[PDB]
């Protein structure tokens, strides 16, 4: 509350461990569905089903251009292409299981690196 703080934890490297975790998220083997945004022309239900596409290089853009307020709002975009992958697609499919290895590894480095 007023003039009472928790004491102020160091967030001041937290750009630079997103963009690296990020960096290890592009480079996973299974990264390649999510690199890009879903073509929304040529993915028939996407547009529709999907209300919020997410994807790494979108990620990248935010993070390069300040649009995360903190760690938090970054780590719910990344969330949200697994969790959008896990709404479009079969666990038993190759971008299916991509999806839960990716986000295995996401949270791995997350809670390695900040927890």
């Amino acid at each position: 509350s007023m003039s009472v703080k928790k004491p102020k934890r160091d967030d001041s490297k937290d750009l630079a461990l997103c963009s690296m975790i990020l960096t290890e998220m592009e480079t996973h083997e299974d990264a390649w569905p999510f690199l890009l945004p879903v073509n929304l022309k040529l993915v028939p239900g996407y547009k529709k089903v999907i209300k919020k596409p997410m994807d790494f290089s979108t990620i990248r853009e935010k993070l390069s251009s300040g649009q995360y307020p903190n760690l938090e709002t970054f780590a719910l975009d990344v969330r949200l292409v697994f969790d959008n992958c896990e709404t479009f697609n079969e666990d038993d499919s190759d971008i299916g299981r991509a999806g839960h290895n990716m986000r295995k590894y996401f949270e791995k480095k997350w809670t390695d690196t900040f927890k």
